[PDB]
Protein backbone atom coordinates (compact mmCIF):
# COMPACT_ATOMS: atom_id res chain seq x y z
CA UNK A 1 0.00 0.00 0.00
CA UNK A 2 1.64 3.70 -0.43
CA UNK A 3 -0.26 4.23 2.61
CA UNK A 4 2.05 1.57 4.54
CA UNK A 5 5.10 3.05 2.75
CA UNK A 6 4.17 6.29 4.05
CA UNK A 7 3.63 5.23 7.34
CA UNK A 8 7.44 3.47 7.57
CA UNK A 9 8.73 6.94 5.85
CA UNK A 10 7.14 9.14 8.56
CA UNK A 11 8.38 6.65 11.41
CA UNK A 12 11.84 6.33 9.43
CA UNK A 13 12.16 10.55 9.48
CA UNK A 14 10.75 10.67 13.70
CA UNK A 15 12.51 10.62 16.47
CA UNK A 16 11.63 11.54 19.88
CA UNK A 17 14.18 13.96 21.51
CA UNK A 18 14.11 14.39 25.17
CA UNK A 19 10.31 14.68 27.19
CA UNK A 20 9.33 15.93 30.83
CA UNK A 21 6.41 15.41 32.89
CA UNK A 22 5.01 17.59 35.59
CA UNK A 23 2.45 18.34 38.34
CA UNK A 24 0.22 20.40 37.02
CA UNK A 25 -0.47 22.16 40.09
CA UNK A 26 3.24 23.07 41.23
CA UNK A 27 4.63 22.89 37.54
CA UNK A 28 7.21 21.04 39.71
CA UNK A 29 9.69 18.61 37.09
CA UNK A 30 8.84 14.96 38.11
CA UNK A 31 10.53 12.90 35.11
CA UNK A 32 12.29 13.67 32.24
CA UNK A 33 14.33 11.18 29.93
CA UNK A 34 16.16 11.96 26.49
CA UNK A 35 15.51 8.18 25.48
CA UNK A 36 13.38 7.61 22.44
CA UNK A 37 10.02 5.82 24.23
CA UNK A 38 8.49 5.56 21.10
CA UNK A 39 10.45 3.29 19.77
CA UNK A 40 8.50 0.26 18.32
CA UNK A 41 9.31 -3.61 19.06
CA UNK A 42 10.78 -3.33 22.53
CA UNK A 43 9.44 -2.97 25.84
CA UNK A 44 10.65 0.40 27.35
CA UNK A 45 11.04 0.69 30.94
CA UNK A 46 10.62 3.81 32.90
CA UNK A 47 11.00 4.78 36.80
CA UNK A 48 8.92 7.30 38.10
CA UNK A 49 8.43 9.13 41.44
CA UNK A 50 5.29 7.12 43.40
CA UNK A 51 3.68 10.57 43.91
CA UNK A 52 2.58 11.07 40.76
CA UNK A 53 -0.28 9.23 41.13
CA UNK A 54 -1.15 11.70 43.55
CA UNK A 55 -1.46 14.70 40.98
CA UNK A 56 -4.80 15.53 39.61
CA UNK A 57 -2.89 16.33 36.43
CA UNK A 58 0.38 15.85 35.32
CA UNK A 59 1.91 18.75 32.32
CA UNK A 60 3.67 16.54 29.55
CA UNK A 61 6.68 18.24 27.46
CA UNK A 62 7.68 16.22 24.58
CA UNK A 63 10.29 17.71 21.94
CA UNK A 64 10.27 15.70 18.23
CA UNK A 65 12.17 16.34 14.98
CA UNK A 66 10.30 15.03 11.84
CA UNK A 67 11.90 14.73 8.20
CA UNK A 68 8.24 13.99 7.16
CA UNK A 69 5.42 16.58 7.09
CA UNK A 70 2.65 15.78 8.28
CA UNK A 71 -1.37 17.00 7.70
CA UNK A 72 -2.43 15.67 11.75
CA UNK A 73 -0.09 14.25 14.26
CA UNK A 74 -1.61 12.73 17.07
CA UNK A 75 -1.81 9.96 19.73
CA UNK A 76 -4.01 7.85 21.57
CA UNK A 77 -2.63 6.32 24.65
CA UNK A 78 -3.74 3.73 26.72
CA UNK A 79 -2.71 2.60 30.50
CA UNK A 80 -3.08 -1.04 30.84
CA UNK A 81 -2.49 -2.78 34.60
CA UNK A 82 -2.12 -6.74 33.71
CA UNK A 83 -3.30 -6.57 30.65
CA UNK A 84 -6.68 -4.63 31.05
CA UNK A 85 -7.07 -1.02 29.49
CA UNK A 86 -7.86 0.95 32.54
CA UNK A 87 -7.84 4.28 30.82
CA UNK A 88 -7.90 6.36 27.33
CA UNK A 89 -5.93 9.51 26.44
CA UNK A 90 -6.77 11.32 23.13
CA UNK A 91 -3.87 14.39 22.39
CA UNK A 92 -3.30 16.12 18.95
CA UNK A 93 -0.35 18.36 17.97
CA UNK A 94 -1.59 19.32 14.22
CA UNK A 95 0.67 20.28 11.23
CA UNK A 96 3.87 19.51 11.26
CA UNK A 97 6.59 20.84 8.86
CA UNK A 98 8.89 18.47 7.19
CA UNK A 99 12.74 18.38 8.42
CA UNK A 100 11.14 20.42 11.59
CA UNK A 101 12.19 20.35 15.47
CA UNK A 102 8.88 20.88 17.88
CA UNK A 103 8.16 20.94 21.27
CA UNK A 104 4.63 19.79 22.61
CA UNK A 105 2.53 20.86 25.99
CA UNK A 106 -0.09 18.64 26.71
CA UNK A 107 -1.91 18.08 30.54
CA UNK A 108 -2.31 15.08 31.07
CA UNK A 109 -5.83 14.67 33.23
CA UNK A 110 -6.04 11.45 35.91
CA UNK A 111 -9.57 10.04 35.43
CA UNK A 112 -9.40 5.72 42.45
CA UNK A 113 -5.69 4.99 42.11
CA UNK A 114 -4.53 1.61 43.06
CA UNK A 115 -1.59 1.63 45.32
CA UNK A 116 2.20 2.44 43.85
CA UNK A 117 2.50 -0.71 45.76
CA UNK A 118 0.50 -3.26 43.55
CA UNK A 119 0.65 -0.95 40.44
CA UNK A 120 4.56 -1.11 40.23
CA UNK A 121 5.56 -3.60 37.27
CA UNK A 122 2.43 -3.88 36.37
CA UNK A 123 1.28 -1.09 34.00
CA UNK A 124 2.22 -0.49 30.75
CA UNK A 125 1.80 3.17 28.64
CA UNK A 126 0.82 1.81 25.36
CA UNK A 127 1.36 5.27 23.17
CA UNK A 128 0.17 4.82 18.90
CA UNK A 129 1.27 7.86 16.88
CA UNK A 130 -0.54 8.42 14.24
CA UNK A 131 -1.01 11.08 11.16
CA UNK A 132 -4.49 11.90 10.81
CA UNK A 133 -5.76 7.85 10.81
CA UNK A 134 -2.65 6.42 9.34
CA UNK A 135 -1.12 4.25 12.22
CA UNK A 136 2.79 5.32 12.39
CA UNK A 137 3.79 3.34 15.37
CA UNK A 138 2.75 1.50 17.97
CA UNK A 139 5.45 1.32 21.48
CA UNK A 140 5.09 0.53 25.23
CA UNK A 141 6.78 1.49 28.85
CA UNK A 142 6.72 -0.68 31.72
CA UNK A 143 6.22 1.44 34.67
CA UNK A 144 7.93 1.14 38.25
CA UNK A 145 6.91 3.66 40.84
CA UNK A 146 9.22 4.50 43.16
C1 LIG B 1 -2.22 12.25 35.49
C2 LIG B 1 -2.19 10.71 35.42
C3 LIG B 1 -0.78 10.20 35.80
C4 LIG B 1 -0.14 9.33 34.69
C5 LIG B 1 -0.66 9.91 33.36
O1 LIG B 1 -0.21 9.33 32.18
C6 LIG B 1 0.82 9.57 31.26
C7 LIG B 1 2.06 10.24 31.34
C8 LIG B 1 2.98 10.28 30.23
C9 LIG B 1 2.63 9.60 29.05
C10 LIG B 1 3.37 9.44 27.92
N1 LIG B 1 3.47 10.26 26.86
C11 LIG B 1 4.35 9.68 25.97
C12 LIG B 1 4.77 10.12 24.76
C13 LIG B 1 5.68 9.32 24.01
C14 LIG B 1 6.12 8.06 24.49
C15 LIG B 1 5.64 7.67 25.77
C16 LIG B 1 4.79 8.47 26.47
N2 LIG B 1 4.15 8.32 27.69
C17 LIG B 1 4.38 7.15 28.61
C18 LIG B 1 5.49 7.52 29.51
C19 LIG B 1 6.15 8.71 29.49
C20 LIG B 1 7.25 9.05 30.30
C21 LIG B 1 7.70 8.13 31.29
C22 LIG B 1 7.00 6.91 31.29
C23 LIG B 1 5.95 6.58 30.43
C24 LIG B 1 1.41 8.96 29.06
C25 LIG B 1 0.50 8.94 30.09
N3 LIG B 1 -0.21 7.82 35.12
C26 LIG B 1 0.95 7.18 35.35
C27 LIG B 1 2.15 7.68 35.07
C28 LIG B 1 2.98 8.29 35.98
C29 LIG B 1 4.20 8.78 35.54
C30 LIG B 1 4.60 8.68 34.21
C31 LIG B 1 3.77 8.08 33.30
C32 LIG B 1 2.55 7.59 33.75
N4 LIG B 1 0.73 5.92 35.72
C33 LIG B 1 -0.60 5.75 35.83
C34 LIG B 1 -1.34 4.66 36.19
C35 LIG B 1 -2.75 4.66 36.24
C36 LIG B 1 -3.33 5.88 35.85
C37 LIG B 1 -2.54 6.97 35.45
C38 LIG B 1 -1.19 6.93 35.46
Amino acid sequence: SAKDERAREILRGFKLNWMNLRDAETGKILWQGTEDLSVPGVEHEARVPKKILKCKAVSRELNFSSTEQMEKFRLEQKVYFKGQCLEEWFFEFGFVIPNSTNTWQSLIEAAQMMPASVLTGNVIIETKFFDDDLLVSTSRVRLFYV
